[PDB]
């Protein structure tokens, strides 16, 4: 019969976003929940106005919601992404994040991305891989390196039980 005296809770406004993720300006994260050995990241994002990411193929299953602002993926520009709006991406899929140079501020996002991310260019040349544990390197380090004094949950790597 388990304790537990704590909720397991972050507050996304007690502390600022770590800012340019992997050396990207404009892609600022604040990281929730982290599972390297599932394959699974909880964050919210927060992306400046004029940006296109590279190609990403998505090995699991990906959940958004955008919060605010505008965003779309090259390929179906027709059906931009605003306030209130939710996408359901499946793994196999392959699409280019943008935020439209006209948008006036930040675009919010909160979503769930499971398995890898395999970084393409449009012309399909690999550029790298983006799995929990990666971007969970460069959190950490974002935190020491901004002296960011946030907190986020992580799961533990399996071990034989005790």
């Amino acid at each position: 019969i388990t304790h537990q005296e704590k909720l397991l809770t972050v507050d996304t406004t007690a502390h600022p976003f770590l800012k340019a993720l992997g050396g990207h300006e404009g892609t600022d994260i604040f990281p929730l929940f982290m599972d390297p050995y599932n394959g699974l990241m909880v964050m919210r994002a927060s992306f400046a106005p004029g940006l296109t990411l590279p190609l990403h193929f998505h090995t699991g299953t990906v959940h958004m919601y955008t919060i605010s602002g505008c965003w779309y993926y090259t390929e179906y520009p027709g059906q931009k992404q605003t306030a209130g709006c939710y996408l359901y991406e499946p793994g196999g899929s392959i699409h280019q994040f943008n935020t439209p140079r006209d948008n006036e501020g930040q675009t919010e996002v909160i979503f769930m991305l499971s398995g890898c991310n395999v970084n393409f260019t449009q012309d399909g040349t690999y550029l790298g891989l983006s799995d929990a544990g990666v971007i969970k390197n460069w959190v950490d380090r974002a935190i020491r390196e901004q002296d960011n004094g946030l907190r986020y949950i992580a799961a533990a790597v399996p071990t034989y039980a005790a």
